[PDB]
């Protein structure tokens, strides 16, 4: 089974950039219900005992009557966990995915300019990624919980811009939220996935 | 050029079911920046008198390079200035609608848990619709902004489950959203829009 895997840091760890109450409701119960449904769904079935990067990865081939719930709560539970390790209270802006970033885009204000341009401008629920793609660094935006596995691209960064993410905090100010995640980014996380991925 | 309305009753009106600040964030902000973008988008165009309803019937006649912003933002103005026209801090169960759909449903009951089911398992942002479809009624979901005029069917009641809508009183709770709406549906409005369509 699925499991609900415990935060890196304390409830309020991530304060002021993220309140302490987004917190709380985002990982106990947003996450949690994408958890409960992906078991639900894939429990007494050859899914239960298929890696969730595999079945993201490979959406085509999960069985028609499966598909739709591994693609919205098999994503809910990888993008969340996903989430929680790229986030950290010490966000120092280290390591050979920092060279590579300037090395693509020139510098880090020129990527962080893209992210928060694509980040703000999705329309709806989704996420704004920072990709691997065939060794090449990308930024991507997904709708609801689609991932850029499925198109055969690795995440190594992920902004989550579902309302729920924000709304408490920022309400509308989508832009702020962005602002703020610059400051919570576990590069040392970051990096080790790109390390991984390239 | 387009224009935010008023609503029709104070910010506090619709209390205890949906919350003053959240009228004033979702009318003042959100509303306000679909007529913003969409008139950005129209102004000056051989569009800039055209009808909304008409445009969102017949995106596909709206040129290529408008029609994601005539969509997107002429969908949120369009969508949101129904919704405060059915709400209301008056609101009483009866009129030819309601007739007609204890009449297709058997009972208001049936016809409220139809609606609430799709309000509740529509993934990611979008709005429930009660639409006339050739004379007959149907319960629909659009995501996003998406309208089901441009499915050919004639919206008369829509609700909002972006979770900008629902997040600061109900966070995850969205059904207990859909529970709080019942008692705020303008059904005179409701009726006065089915006998205009049906
Ligand atoms: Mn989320
Ligand atoms: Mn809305």
């Amino acid at each position: 089974a699925f499991k609900l895997p415990n935060l890196p840091y304390a409830y309020d760890a991530l304060e002021p950039y993220i309140d302490q109450r987004t917190m709380e409701f985002h990982h106990d119960k947003h996450h949690n219900t994408y958890v409960t449904k992906l078991n639900a769904t894939v429990e007494g079935t050859e899914l239960e005992h298929q890696s969730l990067a595999d079945m993201i990865a490979n959406l085509d081939k999960v069985p028609e009557a499966m598909r739709m719930s591994v693609r919205n709560n098999g994503g809910g539970h990888f993008n969340h966990s996903l989430f929680w390790e790229i986030l950290s209270p010490n966000s120092e802006e280290k390591g050979g995915v920092i060279d590579d970033i300037k090395a693509q885009w020139g510098t880090l204000d020129e990527f962080k300019n893209e992210f928060a341009n694509k980040a703000t401008t999705l329309f709806g629920s989704g996420w704004t990624w920072l990709v691997v793609n065939d060794g090449k660094l990308e930024i991507v935006t997904t709708p609801n919980q689609d991932n850029p596995l499925t198109e055969g691209k690795t995440p190594i960064l992920g902004l989550d811009v579902w309302e729920h993410a924000y709304y408490l905090k920022y309400q509308n100010k989508r832009p702020d939220y962005m602002t703020a995640f610059w400051n919570i980014v576990n590069w040392k996380k970051v990096d080790e996935l790109y390390q991984a991925a390239k």
